[PDB]
């Protein structure tokens, strides 16, 4: 039926970054006050959702990405998409 | 099959904000801290998701609403829901 | 098919919430900046979203949670989770 995404926003321009679920893999469209722009993320789900907060000016995002129930954390720490250490149980 | 949903609050009372996908279309229900009202956003969809910001007082806020893998950023800066510059690629 | 999630944060540790709807359930798994665990947050529901806020210290979190077209809300205001107020239509 239909795409799935997930969005997050910090600051005051504010940037933005919308993660989209398609066909098994999950991309990232990013705003940071002059236009929109294909993000480094890029990682399999089916699902997607996401949160972020500020340290400073400085960014961190949380992107959980979820094929069947099996749910992947990628963390966005100014340096790269890494694993992070959540688990769903 | 079940009712997608998105949510977003802002402020300190807070302002709610829930935006249902229901049967293709998106609907907005509103709480300001009194009770929960319908409030002015509809538009085709069959998933959504929402940021939102504040400049001092002011919400701006963007829901992000997809059909097949068409999404379309609906954006409130205080005078009515207007089409955003969005673009999935 | 997959699960489906729902995340929020708050502070500066960050504190995160994450909610995943599983075969009609869902549940909460929860840091507070040295590990993950298992939430207090359990109901029915094959979809979810979440938002959150402080006053001063203190969390406040509201989840949807859905079934069907039913979405019912459940807060946290300190002091376990309650049924919220929210109806979906008039």
């Amino acid at each position: 039926s239909s795409v799935q995404t997930a969005a997050t926003s910090w600051g005051t321009v504010p940037s933005i970054r919308v993660y989209t679920a398609n066909n098994g893999r999950i991309t990232e469209r990013c705003w940071d006050g002059k236009g929109w722009y294909t993000g480094a993320f890029n990682e399999p789900g089916d699902n997607v959702s996401v949160t972020s907060w500020l340290v400073g000016s400085a960014i961190h995002i949380r992107v959980y990405a979820s094929t069947g129930t099996t749910t992947t954390e990628w963390c966005w720490d100014g340096n790269g998409w890494t694993r992070g250490a959540y688990t769903a149980t």
